[PDB]
């Protein structure tokens, strides 16, 4: 009683982006006020806590393109 | 009772980005005020805590492109 | 009862970025005020804590492109 | 009952970035004020704590490109 | 035809201020951004021009009290 | 036709200020950004021009009190 | 036709300030950024021009008190 498994994922994908020009991009924030009053914090296992923040990203890629691919062959006899 | 497994992922992907020019990108923040009053913090295991922050990224790649790929063959007899 | 396993990941990927020019990129922050009052901190195991910060990245790569790939064949008889 | 395992990852990847010119990149921060009042800190095991910081990176690579690859064959009889 | 003029201003004024204590006075500004683009300026005769300014007075007198008094006898025959 | 003029300003004024204590006075500015682009400036006669300034006075007198008094007898026959 | 003029300003003024103590006065500025681009400047006659300045006075007198007094008898026959 043979088990024969044949995983053959072929992937000829493409992800592609032509641009002429990005040009004028002003990002001109006027100041903030933030206040946070915590007493106790217990974080445990897997955490990300951005607590009490005032911030400004200006993320201008020259085409940001992204491809994700997850293959998984679990087997249990 | 033979177990024959054949994992053959072929991947001819591409991720691609032409640009002419990025040009003018002003990022001109006006100042902040942040206040954070914590008493106790216990972090444990796996943490990232950006607590009480005032900050300014200007991330301008010449095309940022990204490809992720995770293969996994677990087997349990 | 033979176990025959054959992991053959072929990967002909590419990640690619042409640019003409990046040019003018002003990042001109006006000053901050940050205040943080913690009493106790116990970090343990795996931590990253940026506490009480005021900061300014200007990360301008000439195309930042990135490829991740994780293969894993666990086997338990 | 023979166990035959054959891990043959072939990887013909490429990560690539042409640029003409990066050119004008001003990073002109105006000063900060930061205050941090901690009493006790106990860090343990694996930590990174940037506490109470005011800072300015200007990271301008000539194309920063990065490839990660982790292979792992655990086996337990 | 005699002209007899008799100016007799008597002034027994007082201006007065008792205080116990002034005590805690925090003046904690978070930073600014100002931009001014003038081409031509011609000022003439009597001017005060504070142009393009970012500033912070903290004027804490121990009682500031002020008395003005202007007398004037013009005469034209 | 005699002209008899008698200017007799008597002035018994007082300006006065008792204080116990001035005590805590924090003046803690977070940094600025100022930009001024003028082409031509012609000032003439009587001018004061504070152009393009970023500044911080902390003027704490021990009672600042001030008295002004201007007398003037013009006469034209 | 005699002109008889008698200017008799009597002035028994006082300006006065008792204080116990001035005590804690922190003046803790965080740095600035100033930019000024002028082409031509012609000042003439009576000028004061503080152009392009970043500065910090901490003027703490032990009571600053001030009295001004201007007398003037012009006469034209």
């Amino acid at each position: 009683g043979s088990v024969q498994i044949v995983y053959k994922p072929v992937d000829l994908s493409k992800v592609t982006s032509k641009c002429g020009s990005l040009g004028n991009i002003h990002h001109k924030p006027g100041g903030g006020q933030v206040e946070v009053k915590s007493e106790k914090l217990d974080f445990k296992d897997r955490v990300q806590s951005k607590i009490g923040s005032l911030d400004n990203i200006t993320h201008v890629p020259g085409g940001g393109n992204k491809k994700i691919e997850t293959h998984k062959l679990t087997f249990r006899e």
